[PDB]
């Protein structure tokens, strides 16, 4: 349908069910070229192997200067990204390549948590906007529990301070810009689409629910 192009950032899932393949899928059911650059393979932690394989720095470099160089992107997805050396590189692209449409879906140690100080002081500050549920809110706001609406609105006021232009708690769901707030009855990746087509977010952020809902 469309000429316009979104790139997603994220980890692998080999059942289709989210990931990559899901993002790739939802972009090209709403009219978008995918692209997309791996940073992980995600599976199950079981006793025969772990949860995450992260893929090393030179190959996400790779995936994303083919992305970025040769193709172009109006809009981009991050998801699991595994590592704070992993969420610098990406951040440092966003930066390079000057990207003004990014969705950060927060995908969740002093590894954990060094990769939690890199989301927040590197990559939030670069992010259209940012979709945490309810225990990815608490980690990237450091709201000891959030349990109402107005516990949501803080977390989203935090968020919005850190740097990120718009808001998404996904619960009710909130949405703050800065000055006021919209409480509402992949996902990330529909946004995405929409604003690669040009739509403001919080259009996106409409057309996005009903998608998913449809």
């Amino acid at each position: 349908m469309t000429m316009h192009k979104a790139l997603t950032i994220a980890g692998s899932d080999s059942s289709g069910g989210a990931g990559i393949q899901a993002d790739l899928k939802t972009f090209q059911e709403l009219g978008v070229y995918g692209m997309s650059a791996i940073t992980a393979i995600v599976a199950q932690n079981t006793l025969g192997h772990k949860g995450v394989y992260p893929l090393p720095l030179e190959a996400i470099e790779a995936q994303l200067d083919t992305v970025l160089e040769d193709i172009g992107v109006d809009a981009l997805k991050t998801g699991m990204l595994a590592t704070a050396e992993i969420i610098e590189l990406v951040a440092e692209k966003i930066k390079e390549y000057n990207v003004k449409n990014v969705v950060v879906d927060p995908v969740m140690s002093l590894l954990h948590e060094e990769a939690a100080e890199a989301l927040r002081e590197e990559l939030i500050p670069l992010a259209t906007v940012v979709t945490p549920n309810l225990p990815e809110a608490e980690v990237l706001s450091g709201m000891r529990i959030i349990k109402t609406v107005e516990d949501m609105k803080e977390a989203a006021k935090k968020i919005h301070e850190m740097g990120a232009k718009y808001v998404l708690v996904k619960g009710v769901d909130v949405l703050f810009d800065g000055e006021e707030f919209e409480i509402f009855e992949t996902f990330s990746a529909a946004i995405t689409a929409e604003l690669a087509k040009g739509y403001s977010l919080k259009e996106a952020v409409k057309t996005a629910k009903e998608f998913i809902t449809e």
